[PDB]
């Protein structure tokens, strides 16, 4: 829109959840999402300080991320450090973790160069989290903070970052449900405006045209997109979650399917055995109703077997959205996953829009 | 045999995982185990405190338990408690967790009376964990230390413990590969000696007849096994663990299943995607040499079935045993479990023994 990046911004990259025990985290998550599980930093590749995993799906990348006893690496100093994400630290996780519980420490993006992005974010207002590093001459990795203790990775290139290994054959089995990339990374915040101003403040990017208020910020191609949320007393669902998560922090990711009949019968057949469970699904009124709202864009057969699946579906103009969500992924009632699948635009980001209709459609 | 307990056992009742996030690493060992999600005790029931999800196999038992927010109950005190299970406490779960990773809490054995084995044993010396409380006046429960920061536990009735619902339809899926109960849960201690003397001192437990040492503990009908190893210097992988675990812990959960072959096979297929991975097979030396030495016990179909899957064959007399140890089962090179089946005796504790002749057989 008005196109006000303060840096090059490109996509997309990863998104990093700090644990209590990566393993079984990620383990369970390749098998709810289909994910492969392509890269890691451990023991195994002599990294004493934390274990990471690596899962992947199509462009989407998913790091687990967990702190060894700090007694294996208590010879150590940042020179001389075994960590491969050097912006670790072992107090800071556990705090994180003891704090929030299971969740989203980074939301990691692709920009043309780290350390301008981090220089610029700062001197723009961004508050500093982890200055720019530059590992194996090879790639930049730099933080700042997004809200509440979630930070903002910045990562370039001159697969995934130095001191990750490979994963390879039978150890990596080719999962896919038909998850492609993360299409929107939502915030819970107690004050959207402030948060608002802090975050564009520093990176340039533009606002994209009950309980709540919203507002989304995108960068210039619309490819990157950050939403917040804040409550709205007089109980806010909002409200629950930052009770719960203690504090502001990533409320849900959007994982863009293209395909999303086939990863929701997949995801469905796995949610009693490993897998993720999905909220109660819309009452046969909402696919009557839906006959009526949507008729021109789906058939009544693609209608029939959004019913089947539990589907809920929007529109804006230029496009329409089919979306589904999870239920909490860990313990908390708080992050939550969002499968979703656009129709149109020929793709613009955001077509369709986030499915604000459906907020009202659903209580009907 | 000399059949000295000091209060009446009668076997395992269930093993306590203490988490970071409980629902994730529940539904991962679901699905990688076969165990059915059985009850619940959270904020769905009404638990302010922990979060508490019970899988079931057959006799097994597995608990995966997590502290929620202090927050949510801050208003409350012991004699006001939402908590199901008395024993917990935030402070002590999370630096349990941070100090030791992902593990067993919880070592928990039904007793006739609960309050009585607890008084006993204290008055021979255990240390005391949790004083008896009796919920709903049904089922009493009490814990004393066991070693590092494991507790065992007494239960005694008069299905879970109170407080927990039962799961009902659909989020209850009939998974099993066919586990059926707990064998024997072995733990890792830095001093063999004095560990010993301890446990035995309390319960009255007698003993069952490289780089460590071992002793078995037993009930007077042998069918609670408590062993423990220690490390041989001069590197013990028992040392490595306890490096690792940041002290002693427990090391490895024995799960007997009444068909091996059945459950190798269903837990191989899930390795990949959410399930367990196990350790390297024996070379097929191992099993040209199986044929010679429990050649009248298994066929040479039964043993080629014991290769395909990567069983491990070793025998005492009275009885054989087919076992077979997965990975650690999360981050850290700690904690692992052992599938197991025994052949004869018949059945009578610790039939076949525990492969110690499988140290020496796989080296060769
Ligand atoms: C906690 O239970 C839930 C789950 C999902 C929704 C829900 C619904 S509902 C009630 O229909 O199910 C519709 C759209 C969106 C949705 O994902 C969204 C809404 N606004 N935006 C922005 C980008 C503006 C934050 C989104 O990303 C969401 C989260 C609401 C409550
Ligand atoms: C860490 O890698 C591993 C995994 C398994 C074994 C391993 C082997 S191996 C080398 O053959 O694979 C054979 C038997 C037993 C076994 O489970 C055991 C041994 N003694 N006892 C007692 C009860 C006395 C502690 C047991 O419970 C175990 C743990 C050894 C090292
Ligand atoms: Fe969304
Ligand atoms: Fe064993």
């Amino acid at each position: 829109n008005p196109k006000s990046d303060k840096f090059k911004v490109k996509r997309f990259h990863h998104i990093e959840f700090w644990c209590g025990d990566a393993t079984n985290v990620a383990r369970r998550f390749s098998w709810g999402l289909g994910m492969r599980f392509s890269a890691k930093s451990d023991l195994s590749t002599g990294n004493m300080v934390h274990a990471s995993y690596l899962l992947t799906s199509g462009d989407l990348r998913f790091l687990f991320t967990a702190p060894y006893s700090p007694s294996l690496s208590a010879g150590e100093i940042k020179p001389t450090t075994t960590a491969s994400i050097p912006s670790f630290d072992h107090g800071s996780c556990r705090s994180f973790f003891s704090s929030h519980g299971l969740g989203v420490r980074a939301v990691a993006i692709e920009v043309e160069d780290a350390e301008s992005a981090f220089s610029i974010s700062v001197a723009n207002g961004a508050i500093p989290s982890s200055p720019p590093i530059v590992l194996n001459e090879a790639v930049t990795i730099a933080e700042v903070k997004l809200y509440g203790d979630v930070v903002l990775r910045y990562v370039s290139y001159k697969e995934f970052l130095p001191g990750f290994e490979r994963v390879e054959d039978a150890s990596s089995f080719p999962l896919d449900y038909g998850i492609r990339r993360l299409d929107h990374a939502v915030g819970n915040v107690p004050e959207l405006g402030p948060a608002l101003t802090y975050v564009a403040g520093f990176t340039g990017f533009h606002q994209f045209a009950s309980g709540l208020n919203s507002a989304v910020l995108a960068s210039n191609d619309e490819m990157v997109l950050l939403p917040i949320n804040e409550p709205v007393h007089g109980k806010s669902q909002i409200q629950t979650y930052l009770e719960h998560n203690e504090g502001a922090g990533l409320q849900h990711l959007a994982l863009m399917s293209e395909d999303i009949f086939r990863t929701l019968r997949e995801m469905r057949k796995r949610s009693s055995i490993g897998g993720f469970d999905f909220m109660p699904s819309p009452p046969p009124t909402y696919y009557q109703n839906l006959k009526k709202r949507v008729g021109d864009v789906l058939s009544d057969d693609q209608i029939k077997e959004c019913e089947e699946l539990g589907i809920l579906v929007d529109r804006d103009d230029q496009g329409t959205l089919l979306q589904i969500f999870t239920k909490p992924l860990g313990d908390r009632p708080t992050i939550f996953i969002e499968i979703i699948q656009r129709v149109g635009c020929m793709q613009s980001g955001g077509c369709g829009g986030f499915g604000k209709g459906n907020f009202s459609e659903l209580f009907k």
